[PDB]
């Protein structure tokens, strides 16, 4: 599946994309931008929940233990180990 904006694939870049603008059936991804529509912040990722990135603080993973804890950011569907 690469890259390609407006092949229904969420891989150029897009983070949220559609086959076609017209055929776009993701209410929570939008071709005609290549990124989640307006209301929504996530679409796939560890942060994301319900097409809404997890608060910041939740954790979604752990390097080794529990010194810094992986936490979501509220701003991506990443979570960084926090180190």
């Amino acid at each position: 599946s690469p890259p390609v904006c407006g092949n229904k694939i969420l891989e150029q870049g897009e983070d949220c994309d559609c086959g076609s603008p017209a055929n776009c059936q993701d209410r929570c991804c939008n071709a005609a931008t290549c990124k989640l529509t307006p209301g929504s912040q996530c679409n796939y990722g560890e942060c994301c929940d319900q097409c809404r990135f997890k608060k910041a603080g939740t954790v979604c993973r752990i390097a080794r233990g529990d010194w810094n804890d992986d936490y979501c950011t509220g701003k991506s569907s990443d979570c960084p180990w926090n180190h």
